[PDB]
């Protein structure tokens, strides 16, 4: 897939393609429809299927500091895009080109002569165009006769609206079985494991891994979590009796860090049944069930005990995860008891 | 006006004068009562009209970083008094002079040796030397035979007494109309323009001004206010369509700046069918009703939606505030309609 | 009374002991129990009594920045220990030994090789071993006919729990006259006295003493407090009329410092009917009840008006806080009237 | 005159300009001789005269933080631009366009489409176009039939090369004598006064005004310098014996904070002969010439005296800018004696 | 490989094992010495190749952040020794064991009991045991009829001795060669692509890539230098012409955050002859040679300028490395011409 | 000895005194012939012996935070006073008094209606008034049939002026030697002991006691010198074989934290021959002479070998200072072997 910051970036050369058009930010299920519609089209008249998105996110530029949380990094938009059959990411930044574009100049400037499309795909609530002018019915009137215009609904499920909004909202109230409701996977996120409290190992009580991100990434919130952890592929040796690229059940504990910034987000997790240390390495940690609320412990005593049973709850939520085959790995690990 | 700092700036050929005394923080519609008394007071003997005034505030002397927050600067309160006809302001800093005299030398030392005052005017909540001992009572019997002394009773009005704290409570609550009521004046803040987000112009999403006040500063709760902007008088060129010393009609947002300083105040102003950048300018922002509060936006679309409703609102408001012409600027600019 | 940093820093000619084992955080009645069961083995059979306590505190070994806070520091935890007769602490790092450690292997190499103990008191929640395996269960059938063990039943009295846990709890609320009952003493700070506003003497409003102590300290609730104020022998000299060793009645406000570090905790003591600045000396401010929240102050005048209230309210709470003079100091000051 | 932020900005409207194009940091007399050509040009037409100038710095957009010192601010640059005749600014930012354009593209875009230029001044040095390949020499063949230009040698003027950086290396000298000559003027900063060391008025070794300077922008060497200081046109009152539009002689200290906050350079001006606190107000400081470099104090005696030396050099330096006319003030304030 | 946290974490199952013993900081070619005696007598008989090594640095044990500079952080020299066959690494932290231990205890308690050694090989400067008893001599007698050991001299070659000291002088003095030549390689750092200045790709002034590294990492002195870049092993999708596991030519700009809450040097790599943008993924950047020191750039023209010599330099210098294949990339890209 | 803060706290009961002024910073030996002057003329006499010192520093009020580097704290100032007899200091603020004062109203209020003095004793270098108008030569002239006046010549002895500057150059420079030569005692700090690195007991390289200064603190250059440390008198148990009031033969390592919330320099103590740690306590460090520059180091064993070093240097060195008795500890503890 290749990936385009601009549009002066774009080659000269592209011949056809189909276009879908949006933040796109978590790849949500009604983003899935736009995005299969796109691909389908591409595929009929032997074309490239292209999303055009945005980085920065088009409210930072009007808002600095106060664009919503991304639901995922722009690598991971560019990952699901590449896995769901896009062919070509076009990265807009609104700070450089397309803000105080008319819809008609920007019909002419982006989708002719930058993409040279012959379909467009966008969702009802899709607007462009200097102070959001251009709506969806803008787009249809004036590609009449240029290209064709394929305008998708937004997914109403189970009395549900699917939008990026309904999914930070879910993840913000710990509900992390809506949120992947919504998205169609495992929420997750990625990230190096860095050093934190003893070395993986033998003890229950120090992490398997320890992880930490910026302010800008959505995360569930604070709490205990079951989840599957995955060391990506490495050659890199791994300390302890984990192997790369298998998900292994764990009990993820998400924190954040008092006094100097109210948002420094902690993911500590525990890996069942697993004596390792994961230090250096990337790691993926899929969330699948909130098993209790962030709690002070005043023992080692006390701490541990309920260690265990975030172990036990962790364990028969992931049992049941395996049978929803759909969201659950491909290849992972679950011992049936300690 | 004459501004003296401490006892021995004033001149020693004062010959006679009508003197007040107090903080003065807002110059409200009660400190009015005692500045007019005063004004006359000395009008009708051929002397001056002295206010004797506090810096730094007289709480945070005992409790540093916990006196209450300034509804006017230092600076605006001299502008205020000079306004209403004082003829020299005296400031005492309590951490030179003045705090640990007995009631009777702070008459002695600072009515007659350093005001030579024939007439003083104080509030019924009047409290003066060493560990408040003084009041207005005290003043009158200290007096006896040497000035005449006006005590004034605080002023109650449709329910509400007219002080200090009122005016910052209103403030605190958002409740700018109430502020301005117990001010007699549309509450104001004057400070330079900086940059901000992208620059003013054709971007209806960008705001005209950009503004940041330190956390000693009242400003009203966070949200959006009907408000006046003025560039206050300058020969310095002006970018876009607003002229120097008119009020122009504006959209008001008011914010604080998260993670490290939970009190860094921002002042956003949309002014109002105008097209203007202000950065460099001193700009003040005169601040009419309430509007809507604070809320977070997921796209640039539901953004600009909320923006224009502002402005429908701001214009209803603002059009209303004409009609009270009393408070409402001299020279303003409000357009009938986008 | 020795101190031993380690298993390593005990002395290897140590022929016989009785041993307690605990974090014994605030030295609470409960904790008192243990203690003196362990002291009067030890006087029976001509052995030293031991306390093995813990620091850091073994819940921050596992959550880094999470632990409990301290009750009182591990200095104050020493001069307890030693005033209820102990012989020598064994201060034990988690991060350095006896965490990976079985129970059998536990006993074998502290109570045995190292403290030579021929007895062991513990409290019914003791747990000891790799991931807490060992209960004072293990502990007795582990010690059969090695050394006796004396499991202590936690302290129940008035419906409470004494444990460190409750006292925290009191303290948070602001209900010292609770944690001091549990406690069996007033809850004590001590620490360097510092500039603060002003200088102490005759200015009501200039605290006498102010102190400020690390976020890991257990204080009260922000507030007001009756307590008790003792300079700690020392030569040096002391500005006014206060002398060491007394304990002088004084109003105590706790409070925070916002904006950088929400947990920068200060207490500014009040002394009543007396006129002086302890910079620089060591001082211990002793809380024996509660008096009122914090609250803003809009005047000077209102500021001294509850001053004088809280130093009114101070002065009825000591008078009846020296009828229990059981924890009442045996060396004090107090005034019938100012 | 007119200020363009971008190229949108500017008025369709414009029927013909003669322009000049740079980033013009400083305005120096080098600058002057552009500016100055192409406002005779306009003039002798009937056409705008305008700048095209850019901010951020060009160089800033390739390395953040790493651009040079600002000699004057952008605001300051538009001042000088309207008091040489310049009747438009057209500001580009590089991060927003004519960035990765040829240098044939760029002569379209903005001479032709945007401006409608008849004339181009431009330096010798003058560059454009994507990786800087468009020159000097390409304007004149890319204009061919389209528009005059004009290409001015880069000013030499007593052996030394007159440029931003050769006046940013005056500055960062102390050199503030040979950075005025460079620049044809008193090289000054403008800012707001605040509170500092004590309050200004009798005391000599208090400040009559205390500036601060974020990092970005050039002075000269920490130490002190003859000056003169003018309040900027104001109402407001002014405390003390100085009134505004008067340029008073004045003995300036710059200096650095150790380390706070990072940044901040400090202007510290005491008004020869006056006894004022210009705390509120905005004021000019013009540096003349250096007096000496910063030196610590052990002693008010010594500091006084050094004081002292330092208002009797700066008197001879300031007579001596009043006989050299051509660059003093047009109305100023300056006692020969003490 | 296997990696193992303490001695508790070793396998109790290990039978036999040639051990060797160091801080291995960088896994010089003297290091590769007592490596390589290791793996070879392991593979002679049937035994594990075993390396001891600490973490933290022995020397921050006793002076906390006063440890010397990081070669290659934990997990590279983790990588390095399994590249030299190193079939365990046994990681020792002095704060937790083998401290406080005599040296015949150490020999016991390591080398005997926990990892069962048949031969251990050590460099002649190695020491342990509590206050640094134990030495080389040492360790020959203690294992009599026990372990065979091997003390291998100090590495010298062309009359510099190559040491961990020795390697961190070149790199602080910018002499990369010299480092290169001691450690047996080009020296290298890896970590995650950031967002940085614009975008990577058609613009030659902007990074391909931009890394940041902590202040415990040691690094060339700032400057530039000839190096290759290779994006390490990825599904990801990559923007702009290059792929994965190919060394391609870089010119590199190694430089430090003025003062950027502290630490933080800046890794910037400038890609010869591609167009890319490496946002997301890890990329190892290997340093070959230096090219000049860092300077400060007063235009664009000038700025672009150097940036074309210092390719020019780069492509001369990998040139003759690639020539020297020894040191070189097994899959490289590297143009003779622009 | 009574301590006053401000003129308002001396006893109006005050008959009669003889009194010395100055700021008396470290008091040197050019100080107490002051003090002593002043001592034996109250004792002739019935008269108190006042010292009228000032804090903040008089040149802190004209350049806050440039103020020279405290030799001792104002509370070891008050200390050394009461050790030469003095029986009261008032301690003078300038930002509250004696600031404005002419010289005449200075000898009025302070000499005479405050301290009812008989005789004063100033230096040579003594100034006073407003600007620092009076002098030496006023006093005795303003004193007349009022005050005798004793002026005494600044102290010169071997060629060197003793004075506060020269005794801050000679501990700037790391030569305590001559400090202490200046001051007529060891140069001190004291402060309580914190946690460091491990803890104090049988390892050589970890510190007994930890202490930090603020930055105001006058210290000895970076670097390792020969000293005493001192348990100030307590009844707190000390862990390890130190006794409080011993003064304990030290080697003390003055250091800085390279960036570390600013300031804060460290002093670490390691004590001869002794096993302890003094966390918790307050001690006294006192300074014999240098015995290293700062270096850093590369092994333990290499930091350990010039640990030894330090201690034999440091043997001689405090033997020598035993020798010359006059400086000496009277009650000590010094092995003359290891």
């Amino acid at each position: 897939m290749d990936i385009w910051y601009g549009t002066a970036a774009v080659p000269k050369d592209l011949d056809n393609s189909a276009v879908t058009i949006g933040v796109f930010d978590g790849v949500h299920r009604g983003h899935q429809k736009l995005i299969n519609a796109t691909v389908e089209k591409a595929r009929e008249v032997g074309a490239k299927a292209i999303m055009v998105t945005f980085d920065p996110h088009p409210v930072s530029v009007f808002l600095p500091r106060r664009a919503p949380l991304g639901i995922t990094t722009l690598a991971e938009r560019f990952a699901l895009a590449e896995s769901f059959g896009i062919d070509g990411v076009l990265v807009i930044d609104f700070t450089r080109e397309l803000s105080g574009t008319s819809p008609e100049k920007y019909v002419e400037f982006l989708l002719e002569d930058t993409l040279h499309a012959s379909h467009v795909v966008v969702g009802a609530n899709f607007t462009f165009g200097e102070n959001a002018a251009g709506t969806a019915d803008s787009l249809r009137q004036i590609c009449q006769s240029r290209l064709t215009v394929d305008v998708i609904d937004l997914l109403d499920d189970e009395g549900v609206r699917i939008s990026s909004t309904t999914v930070r909202e879910f993840l913000s109230e710990g509900d992390v079985a809506r949120a992947n409701w919504a998205l169609g996977r495992h929420f997750y996120v990625t990230g190096p494991v860095v050093r934190g409290a003893g070395r993986g190992g033998k003890e229950l009580g120090f992490p398997t891994a320890n992880q930490y991100f910026h302010d800008t990434v959505a995360l569930p919130a604070d709490g205990v979590y079951a989840g599957w952890l995955t060391i990506l592929p490495t050659e890199a040796p791994v300390s302890g009796n984990m192997e790369p690229e298998v998900a292994y059940a764990a009990a993820i504990s998400v924190g954040t860090n008092p006094t100097f910034g109210d948002e420094q987000r902690s993911v500590e997790s525990f890996v069942l049944d697993r004596d390792a240390d994961l230090y250096g390495h990337d790691v993926k940690v899929e969330f699948v069930d909130h098993v209790r609320a962030m709690e002070k412990f005043d023992s080692v005593e006390q701490l541990l005990e309920v260690m265990a049973k975030d172990v036990q709850k962790t364990r028969t939520l992931l049992a049941q995860d395996v049978q929803a085959h759909k969201m659950a790995p491909e290849t992972y690990f679950l011992q049936a008891e300690s």
